[PDB]
């Protein structure tokens, strides 16, 4: 029953996703708000601890006690140049506990400090409770995914987050391996198969080249930009609308934190509409000084605004091909991962770079990793009996 059940968890930098393989199919489990993905946010308030959508919804009112990006800190030393560089951009406090970073917050009126694995364990506990509410019984066995470039220290701290959360971690698998499992690319029989995973998320870009030889996976190359994602395209829309507001009303809104945040959430929503429509509308009542902001943007203008950012995604693809020592024609499959790969211009640029080749994109790109993890978790739990 519960002991024969296993879930797959995509523990992402900005969003997390949980799936279960039962009765021959994968089910991506919706949270209590009906969303198939949950923000990787933990808010500490005067009365409670919030996780997910509720934590993300109050980030404006409580920025110092809302933790996110814990995945950027997990398994790292305080002195690491990555940690020191990132700390300058977070509104929450990061402290040094014996060369290990801790996040310091105010919770129920008291100062508390948490290790990144403790923060990630709270997100994992939420994912476990989402699966438990869907199944009707507690599930404890899980497959958790990590980026392919995570070292042994980062993988061990992720397994520890899983232990703190009450999960029996069956295996820590690479995100591009889970994505290739989702598409059944390890079941093509005999012969080495070269797979390229194009992973464009909310805050990170990853390119992975895998070789699948008789079910055995091998990472040939990893390339990317740890500071490129969907939130950069949103900010390009924000800057455009701030300048458009200035041309129509002769008023600068950039300093008004509430006006910029409302504009940012609306731009994110409009960016998603531009993936299936050639135009999107912004309807913001009383944006600044009682002025309504009712405008529209074409997909063409959006593509112009992000043009340099979209084109920059092909340099790590070229870099991963050279590191892997493979030419384009040697890649058998192209897999899309991350919500931002839904952007039509991104798909067109990648397809043209691979000489008009078809892309694997039938599985919701923000769900493909949890999908494959859920498949692996089902196989692993069956072999355990
Ligand atoms: N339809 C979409 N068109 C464009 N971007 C999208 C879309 N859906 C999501 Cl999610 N994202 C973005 O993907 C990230 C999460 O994986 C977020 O940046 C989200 O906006």
């Amino acid at each position: 029953m519960a002991k024969a059940a296993a879930i797959g968890i995509d523990l992402g930098t900005t969003y997390s996703c949980v799936g279960v393989f039962q009765h021959g199919k994968v089910e991506i489990i919706a949270n209590d708000q009906g969303n198939r993905t949950t923000p990787s946010y933990v808010a500490f308030t005067d009365t409670e601890r919030l996780i997910g959508d509720a934590a993300k919804n109050q980030v404006a009112l409580n920025p110092q006690n809302t933790v996110f990006d814990a995945k950027r800190l997990i398994g790292r030393k305080f002195g690491d140049p990555v940690v020191q560089s990132d700390m300058k951009h977070w509104p929450f406090q990061v402290i040094n506990d014996g060369d290990k970073p801790k996040v310091q917050v105010s919770y129920k009126g008291e100062t508390k400090a948490f290790y990144p694995e403790e923060i990630s364990s709270m997100v994992l506990t939420k994912m476990k409770e989402i699966a438990e509410a869907y199944l009707g019984y507690p599930v404890t066995n899980a497959v958790i995914t990590v980026p392919a470039y995570f070292n042994d220290s980062q993988r061990q701290a992720t397994k520890d987050a899983g232990v703190i959360a009450g999960l029996n971690v069956l295996r820590i698998i690479n995100e591009p391996t889970a994505a290739a499992i989702a598409y059944g690319l390890d079941r093509t029989g005999k012969g080495e198969r070269n797979v390229l995973i194009f992973d464009l998320g909310g805050g990170t870009f990853d390119v992975s080249i895998l070789t699948i030889d008789d079910g055995i996976f091998e990472v040939k190359a990893t390339a990317g930009d740890t500071h490129l994602g969907g939130e950069d395209f949103d900010n390009r829309l924000v800057n455009h609308f701030v300048e458009e507001f200035k041309r129509k009303h002769k008023k600068d809104i950039s300093q008004n934190k509430r006006a910029v945040r409302r504009l940012r959430t609306a731009c994110e929503r409009a960016k998603r509409t531009l993936s299936s429509s050639t135009q999107a509308s912004l309807e913001i009542d009383s944006l600044f000084e009682g002025i309504d902001f009712y405008t529209s943007i074409t997909r063409a203008r959006f593509e112009e605004l992000c043009s340099d950012l979209f084109r920059s995604t092909l340099e790590p693809v070229e870099k991963a091909l050279r590191d892997a020592k493979l030419d384009k024609a040697q890649i058998h499959d192209l897999v899309l991962v991350g919500g931002s790969t839904r952007i039509p211009k991104v798909q067109k640029l990648l397809q043209d770079f691979f000489n008009g080749r078809d892309l694997n994109k039938s599985i919701n790109p923000d769900e493909a990793v949890a999908y494959g993890a859920a498949v692996q978790a089902a196989i692993l739990i069956k072999s355990t009996r």
